[PDB]
């Protein structure tokens, strides 16, 4: 009795891009842009800070693999130096949380590998994945997975509900953080995913 | 595989007779991690507080005995969920080395039960965190359902590597009471930590 909790654009398949290695610098549709720094503008050009979607196609020239599922990826850059803050996605779900429930949120992280004419994509600012009750982080992957380059690896975060919890028939949410921890300082989500089960 | 060393890791320091007895001063070897001043410098049973308690044969509030030794480490905040949050901390004096896998382990308790009328069903939430400098570079918000008067394993995990922002910068460990709910009081034990060349 696993049930699948509906996400939009969970795997960032819109807008379709068709050539590799093209992306958008909007927020993801279906996504709001997690911002509570103020560090992402809210006119973006591929100058600024920035997220959107990304095509992950055959000749690419920034991962060792293709995307997690489908074409897209979604990305987040964020210029400013390592510390200035925090910034990503978010979306608000229309489901609650229920007791005696076991939620399980997975979602593949993704390292940009390469360079490109004086452009290098080593490092990785760090991630976080949380799951959300209202305004509770109810639990959170605060950066565990070891991710190398041009590589995806699955985030799992797992929260259990009991039968007096406080955030009960709230709106579930997941936020994807760059937790902008050093450069390069961009990072890719793909391929969220959210089931619940009764205890 | 080598073990860095943490001071006071079980919350061993200081011994205690009685069983459930216990402290309400900052266990020795750690600080208070107190970013919301939820918890005051003088402190009572009734007050936001932290120390450490014998869970000896016989105890009102687990199932089991202490995950290791005779003590646990705990903090109990008494503002409403939402106010905050408040801790443990404690700086290593080992630096972010590269290429070094490593392994922070913490067991975390949930206090069961009832005592003089009181209910101690429910549990604030938690979170272990691995840090580097002011930097937590790795950290389990939450992640493991513990039922009541048990305790669970958190493994929190990084791997730096060889041009990390943070190498040479002091190791610290956090273990923090989110206060997301009632009962607003929770455990810890058996602090652990390794590193590892990749
Ligand atoms: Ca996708
Ligand atoms: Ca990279
Ligand atoms: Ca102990
Ligand atoms: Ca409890």
């Amino acid at each position: 009795s696993v049930v699948s909790i509906p996400i939009n654009n969970a795997g960032f398949e819109d807008p379709f891009i068709e050539v590799v290695d093209d992306y958008t610098v909007d927020t993801p549709p279906g996504w709001t842009t997690y911002n509570p720094n103020n560090l992402v503008p809210e006119k973006r050009t591929t100058w600024t800070s920035n997220n959107g979607v990304g095509y992950v196609g055959p000749g690419t020239q920034f991962y060792n693999q293709l995307a997690p599922e489908g074409r897209n990826i979604g990305y987040i850059y964020l210029a400013q130096k390592p510390g200035s803050g925090v910034a990503g996605f978010e979306q608000i779900l229309d489901a609650t949380l229920e007791p005696d429930t076991n939620y399980t949120l997975k979602v593949d992280v993704g390292n940009l590998a390469g360079t490109f004419k004086g452009l290098s994509f080593a490092g990785f600012p760090g991630y976080r994945v949380e799951l959300l009750a209202g305004d509770t982080v109810l639990a959170a992957d605060h950066n565990n997975l070891f991710i190398k380059e041009g590589e995806f690896k699955t985030s799992t975060v797992t929260y259990t509900s009991t039968a007096k919890d406080l955030h009960l028939g709230q709106k579930l949410g997941i936020r994807l953080v760059n937790l902008l921890q050093d450069k390069f300082s961009g990072l890719d989500f793909d391929n969220v995913r959210l089931t619940a089960e009764p205890t």
